């Protein structure tokens, strides 16, 4: 059976963990590591799932090699958070010593009115990266399906 290892990065409080509990579990309330069975395009896959925000290492920087795509998440209030995500890519990149591995952007927290990160400013950064950026809400369920199966769609365009 296929496998996918999967990393979730970005600042600490961003929704990474609400996003995969979202995903696995199904739930939302206001575990660093989960694996499930889900079916993709038909495909039965295993997702094996990383949370961290790289300050919590052995599991980390393994994690980091052996991870196969990558959820760099900021949240859309929180403008620190979208600063970070250049760091966090660059980390991915020298770890994988790659300039092609597979990442989708997200911006979360989309239900929230509080804004500080405009839509065009991560559209723009994604565009840059030549990755997609995907607006999520941990809590509404908004693009949570479509940012996970996302990454495995561009695991599987890279390993075509
Ligand atoms: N309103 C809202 N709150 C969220 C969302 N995602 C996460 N949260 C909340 O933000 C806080 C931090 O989330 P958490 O999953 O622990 O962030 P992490 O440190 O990146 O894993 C928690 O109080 C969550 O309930 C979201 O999409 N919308
Ligand atoms: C994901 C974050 S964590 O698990 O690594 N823990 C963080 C929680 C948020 N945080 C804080 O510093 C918030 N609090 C405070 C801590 C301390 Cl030491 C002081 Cl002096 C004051 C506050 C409140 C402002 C970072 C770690
Ligand atoms: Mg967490």
């Amino acid at each position: 059976m296929t496998e996918y290892k999967l990393v979730v990065v970005g600042a600490c409080g961003v929704g990474k963990s609400a996003l995969t509990i979202q995903l696995i579990q199904n739930h939302f309330v206001d575990e660093d590591s989960y694996r499930k069975q889900v079916v993709i395009d038909g495909e039965t896959s295993l997702l094996d799932i990383l949370d961290t925000a790289g300050q919590e290492s052995a599991m980390r920087d393994q994690y980091m090699r052996t991870g196969e795509g990558f959820l760099l998440v900021f949240a859309i209030n929180n403008t620190k958070s979208f600063e970070d995500i250049h760091h966090y890519r660059e980390q991915i990149k020298r770890v994988k010593d790659s300039e092609d591995v597979p990442m989708v952007l997200v911006g979360n927290k989309s239900d929230l009115p509080s804004r500080t990160v405009d839509t065009k400013q991560a559209q723009d950064l994604a565009r840059s990266y030549g990755i997609p950026f995907i607006e999520t809400s941990a809590k509404t369920r908004q693009g949570v399906d479509d940012a996970f199966y996302t990454l495995v769609r561009e695991i599987r365009k890279h390993k075509e």
